[PDB]
RNA sequence: CAUAAAAU
RNA sequence: ACGAUUUUAUGGAC
């Protein structure tokens, strides 16, 4: 010891304050009793000190009304726990209670007849708790509601009721109003909005009326947002609050609406780092099969959690061998991996939303405090959240001089422990230090030594996935001709063998039958085994009789439940989830291991509104049955779209849309727009009409005008539109226009491939003593592609690649374009293809066959623009399916280029930095693909590169005409890698150049043949580019004036002013409605329309069929209706708490499938896969369905909000 | 993959 | 015998 004194326990079980602060308080006053609890009281004042240097940005908010008065109180802690701490809930609701009778408001009144146990409870808890906010609120009328006690919300209303107030006050927390009416705004507030966003308009050139009117509008929306009285009312989001207060005569006085924690920012917690920057200070100075194990840490913010798990990795580091924001460290046989439970509700969230499961906590406390009072509460996080077993870490123990002492917190804590069903008496506890650990000291540091040991020990060894009985969830079901039923599926847990007999659960009612085999795409098996992606064939059992969503498992070993009990997590706006709240009868789908299930839900007693970023307890209850047992994880979906996530908790026991409105809207859609004339045109001049600029004399004026690249953005904006707008409509009279033009092009760019291929097979002139930039260049780029390409395509990258995802070949049309058919009906292919396909056929037992072995593809057409069709190339299938593997190779590659083939927006960002910046030129090419010669081939690319091309393109070509060509190009657009070898070759040469002028190769960048480069470099590229073939586009091609365009989108000096086209002649509601919203989208800023450009809007709009005017859904969902706002339609139904609003699609017929081709298809794929927050990991891939399309139109729901 | 919209 | 690539919204995600 050290003490003349040794019972401290009255002492503490008196007052709160840590054991040392105890038994030195005791110490110095000879020991006594009174006497020191008082000595205490001074000291604390000043040690809350260090308080006001920890930002407290937690806390709780409180409400109380009394007939007329109401008062809302907010007072700050630093952490959940706390929070929720009986201690910190009684101060807070005594100056709560205490602040109405005694009707405060100046804030600091209140924070001073406290300020005395403000200090008392500091020193107890040993965190900042200062009181905050404060207000008052007096209606003749008000009323409460607070939302667990993260918000609370004061509303006053006159010739209100008393439900009305509750709603109100609820849609208060929900909408987050800062004002009571529209014209409450201070009419300065908005004054500057509307003299800063009245130039951000002027500035793009539109005449001044025109940004002032859209201002206008624009900012009578933002003030209606913000504002009680033009927000769509939660409960009933069709009418607002300002119509539903009229509904009810009623009027609100005022409201009050606190948030926890609201602007203070509390810098955030980064632990992975925070800890590897202490193992710093100090750290100066097959068995890769180890069980996963995860741990969490938790306990008083200042008591060395952090510290703490430091030293488990210096000292593991030192001793032993050697998704984010954790750490790992390793046992001779264990592997860890360690979260912070900073906060109650964070971690709650992680353990649902499985980012992070926790196989046992570590409580850490210090031995100088003892627990304090919120280690209650950390305990009981542990007890909510399942966590199966607890070691404690008692810390600081060098500091408590008294052996005795610390016996005395040993126990404490074992009591706490067992208060919560822990096993307190059995549970391991380490008297240690983290500190001394860190800072070498064999003796402290054999501690840390100790509790990994319990680690090793107490906490069991978590069942591996194959331990399990077997489960695989099913994703499709296949009939297949002399086999019988197979299923596919990953297998989740445990091992399934051939002879073995299984059970299949999930939606009807179960049934059992018996493994006839398992089978991947290259081999036959005898058993699957976890995580393997299988078929499995079954006895007996008819397709017919299996849905995907069942389960296939070992019998008995998995139940078919409709009711259940669980947690879950609802996703905030911000993380992509709903942005309004939900109620009592919430009716989403439940998106189980494969598949969606509807289901209804019943809130906790006490709960009514639920808003993103909740967790909640909710009994859920299923339309029908699924296959579950508690652990289950699954999804919340709204329409394909992800809104929640929970995990079933207990099992129980247990167990909209309109007719002639839908009726309507397909009738009408199947109706047919009548007019006089050309009604595109009629579009197109009322717009050019409207914004003052001339019509279109006649259809041949409309193809053949020109922009003049100056004026304004705004000027050139609809002089650009006028001229791309119709200029791809494919039904004009006036034209001996064909399709001729195109094969006349297609025939000069072969006469050109021919032309270039003669001249670049002759690599001696005459004399060598010339040079040019065209050869320079070839040696240059040859160079470098070697060096990124290698000798040759890897088997590992063709293996990764090669696949059918196609459209048509030259054995099946579009009907027949589907993956599956490609697998089913035999493909043609190429005689030097046939060693690929010969090498793939020895490559697994399905069989692989070839339709006929030929030369030829075919060439045929398609449409382009007005003047011209464009010729394609449709390739033998299973030449395309190997061509797929070398386009899927290079692609990779192109990365180290810092090039992106999967990505046109850094085309589309760098158009418009060259469009204000002038240092980047965007290029286009002719008959792009169609110049890509031999000869410029053989000289760039790798012998063994080229080899493989010349194996796995048509060499010969059929066109419609029945005649034949030899192909001088090397390839045309059609062929699986073209276009990534276009790439390839267009930025190897524009990167020779730069490196030829002294500029960065990486300031390159291409896709296909958009091709952006620094300006400087066009003069010379142009060189190049005549050189080995190719003909610049001039017209297209840009490296001055203001006008830039790449991967469509166009830029006029750094405003977007992309057009849109009208390709066809408008015959249904269908085509009216995609014309209307192109210009919605072309003329709107944020939902605001330019004047000039609604009139014509308006006007073509009243063509439709009546209904289809109001029909609205809102941008980014399609063309099915008009883009406007959605709380106006008419024809949504919210049902259960989603929206559904119906929308035009193309009407369809079922179609049979290809049976086998379907499942090889299925199994290719897995295949496929096996060789290359965080919660869309509870999704999968779909069964393929083919379909005709008949031309007639069907009304379909859809699930939508307003992202 | 693809009906659909932009697009190479 | 309308294609190869990207992409986003809807549906093969009941
Ligand atoms: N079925 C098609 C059609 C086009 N492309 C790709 O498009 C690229 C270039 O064509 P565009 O840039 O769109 O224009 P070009 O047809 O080459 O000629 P122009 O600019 O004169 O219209 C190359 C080609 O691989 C393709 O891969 N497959
Ligand atoms: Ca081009
Ligand atoms: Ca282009």
């Amino acid at each position: 010891a050290e003490i003349t004194a040794s019972l401290v326990k009255e002492l503490r079980e008196r007052t709160g304050a840590g054991m040392m602060d105890c038994k030195k308080a005791l110490t110095e006053a000879n020991g006594d009793i009174e006497l020191a609890i008082e000595n205490m009281r001074k000291s604390g004042a000043i040690k809350a000190a260090k308080k006001a240097g920890n930002v407290a940005a937690d806390g709780v908010i409180k409400t109380k009304i009394d007939g007329n008065y109401g008062i809302i109180l907010e007072v700050n802690c630093q952490t959940d726990f706390v929070a929720k701490d009986a201690g910190f809930q009684a101060f807070a609701d005594k100056v709560l209670d205490a602040a109405v009778a005694g009707k405060i408001t100046d804030v600091e009144v209140l924070k001073a007849q406290f300020e005395e146990e403000r200090v008392a409870l500091v020193a107890k808890i040993g965190e900042n708790i200062n009181i905050r906010r404060v207000a008052a609120l007096e209606g003749d009328v008000l009323g409460s509601y607070q939302h667990g006690a993260r918000i609370g919300v004061l509303v006053a209303a006159k010739g209100a009721d008393e439900e009305l107030v509750k709603h109100i006050a609820m849609h208060v927390a929900a909408s987050k109003p800062e004002f009571i009416k529209p014209e409450d705004v201070s009419a300065e507030v908005v004054e500057k909005e509307y003299q800063v966003q009245l130039d951000i308009a002027m500035q793009s050139g539109k005449p001044k009326e025109i940004a002032e009117k859209m201002v206008e509008g624009r900012m009578k929306k933002f003030t209606g947002e913000v504002s009680l009285t033009g927000q769509p009312f939660v409960m009933e989001p069709s009418k607002t609050v300002g119509q539903l207060l009229k509904e009810h005569n009623a009027e609100v006085t005022g409201f009050i609406r606190f948030e926890v924690g609201e602007g203070i920012e509390k810098v955030e917690t980064d632990f992975a780092a925070e800890v590897a920057a202490m193992s710093k200070q100090s750290h100066m100075s097959f068995e890769r099969t180890k069980p996963h194990v995860n741990v969490g840490t938790i306990g008083h913010v200042d008591h060395g959690k952090t510290t703490l798990t430091a030293a488990i990795t210096t000292v593991l580091a030192k001793t032993y061998g050697g998704n984010t924001s954790h750490v790992e460290y390793d046992t001779p046989t264990r592997h860890y991996a360690h979260v912070d439970c900073p906060g109650h509700a964070d971690y709650v969230k992680n353990m649902i939303t499985g980012a992070a499961q926790m196989d046992g906590a570590i409580l850490v406390v210090a031995a100088t405090d003892g627990p304090m009072p919120q280690t209650r509460e950390h305990i009981l996080l542990g007890r909510q959240v399942g966590v199966p077993y607890i070691i404690v870490f008692l810390n600081k123990c060098d500091m408590v001089d008294d052996e005795e002492l610390l016996e005395l917190v040993e126990m404490e804590v074992r009591e706490l422990l067992s208060q919560y069903d822990f096993p307190g008496d059995d549970t391991p506890i380490v008297r240690g230090s983290a500190l001394k650990a860190l800072e070498g000291d064999a003796e402290w540091e054999a501690k840390i030594l100790e509790l990994a040991g319990f680690l090793d020990s107490y906490i069991p060894e978590p069942e591996r996935a194959i331990d399990k009985p077997f489960l695989l969830p099913i994703e499709d079901v296949f009939s297949i001709s002399g086999r019988g039923t197979v299923v596919t599926g990953r297998v989740e847990r445990g091992i399934i063998k051939v002879g073995e007999e299984v059970e299949i659960v999930g939606i009807k009612e179960t049934q059992k039958s018996t493994c006839t085999g398992v089978e991947m795409f290259r081999k036959l098996l005898d058993e699957g085994r976890a995580g393997e992606n299988v078929g499995v064939l079954l006895r007996g059992i008819k397709r017919e009789e299996i849905e995907r969503g069942q389960v296939l498992a070992k019998p008995g070993t998995i139940k078919p439940h409709t009711k259940f009990e669980s947690e879950v997590y609802i996703l905030s706006k911000d993380e992509g989830g709903r942005h309004t709240p939900f109620f009592k009868g919430y009716r989403p789908q439940f998106y189980f291991r494969t598949t969606d299930v509807t289901g209804t839900i019943e809130l906790p007693e006490g709960v009514e509104m639920v808003m993103p970023g909740d967790n909640i307890k909710m009994v859920v209850t299923l339309i029908h049955p699924i296959a579950m047992d508690d652990g289950l994880r699954f999804a919340i979906r709204e329409g394909g779209r992800t809104v929640g996530a929970g995990v079933v908790a207990k099992v129980l026991s247990g167990a909209s849309s309109r007719n002639s409105l839908s009726a309507q809207l397909r009738r009408a859609a199947n109706t047919r727009i009548e007019v006089e004339g050309n009604l595109a045109l009629s579009i197109a001049n009322d717009l050019l009409l409207a914004y003052g600029q001339s019509p279109f004399n006649s259809e041949a004026e409309c193809i053949s005008f020109s922009p003049r690249f100056d004026g304004t953005p705004d000027d050139f904006r609809i002089n650009y539109l006028k001229a791309e707008i119709m200029s791809k409509y494919d039904d004009f009279s006036l034209g001996i226009d064909t399709e001729a033009v195109a094969w006349e092009k297609f025939l000069a760019a072969e006469a050109e491939c021919a032309l270039t291929n003669a001249r670049l097979y002759r690599p001696d002139y005459s004399e060598d003593f010339n040079f040019s930039l065209g050869e320079s260049c070839i040696h240059m780029a040859r160079r470098k592609i070697a060096k990124l390409i290698g000798d040759v395509p890897s088997v590992e990258g063709m293996l990764r690649h090669c696949r059918f995802s196609g459209g048509a070949t030259t054995t099946n049309n579009r009907s027949y374009g589907h993956p599956s058919f490609k697998f089913a009906l035999p493909q043609a292919c190429t005689p030097r293809a046939l060693k690929y396909v010969l090498a793939l056929r020895a490559s697994t037992h399905f069989d692989i066959r070839i339709s006929d072995i030929s030369p030829f593809n075919k060439a045929v057409t398609v449409p382009k623009n007005s003047k011209t069709d464009r010729c394609i190339a449709i390739e033998p299938g299973w030449n395309m399916f190997f061509q797929l593997g070398i386009g899927g190779i290079l692609r990779d590659r192109l990365r180290c280029w810092g090039i992106d083939l999967n990505d046109q927006t850094i085309n589309q960002r760098r158009a418009h930095e060259g469009s204000v910046t002038n240092n980047l030129a965007t290029v286009d090419l002719s008959a792009a693909s169609d110049s890509i010669s031999l000869a410029l081939c053989e000289l760039l690319l790798p012998p063994g590169w080229f080899e493989v091309l010349m194996d796995l393109r048509s060499p010969k070509g059929r066109l419609p005409d029945g005649s034949v060509v030899t192909y001088e190009k090397i390839s045309s657009m059609g062929n699986g890698y073209t276009f990534e070898l276009e790439s390839l070759i267009f930025a190897s040469l524009a990167r020779s150049v730069c490196e030829i002028l002294d500029l960065d190769s990486s300031e390159v960048t291409v896709y296909g043949d958009d091709i952006i480069l620094p300006s400087c470099a066009v003069p010379a590229l142009r060189e190049v580019f005549k050189y080995v073939g190719f003909t610049t586009n001039t017209k297209k091609t840009f490296s001055e004036g203001p006008f830039r365009e790449s991967c469509g989108k166009h830029y006029y000096s750094g405003v977007d002013v992309t057009p849109f086209y009208i390709r066809h002649r408008i015959v249904s509601p269908a085509d009216l409605i995609l014309v209307l919203n192109n210009l919605y989208r072309w003329a709107t800023i944020d939902g605001v329309w330019d004047p000039r450009a609604h009139s014509v809007y308006l006007k073509y709009r009243k063509l439709l069929p009546k209904q289809l005017q109001r029909n609205t859904i809102p941008d980014g969902y399609g063309d099915g209706a008009l883009v406007g706002s959605v709380l106006i339609n008419p024809f949504a139904k919210n049902r259960g708490w989603i929206r559904y609003v119906p929308v035009i699609t193309d009407h369809t017929r079922d179609r049979e499938r290809a049976e086998l081709g379907s499942y090889l298809y299925d199994l290719f794929s897995r295949c496929l896969s096996e060789s290359n927050a965080i919660d869309q990991l509870i999704c999968r891939s779909n069964p393929t369905k083919i379909s005709r399309s008949t031309g007639k139109f069907d009304i379909q729901y859809i699930a939508c909000s307003s992202r």
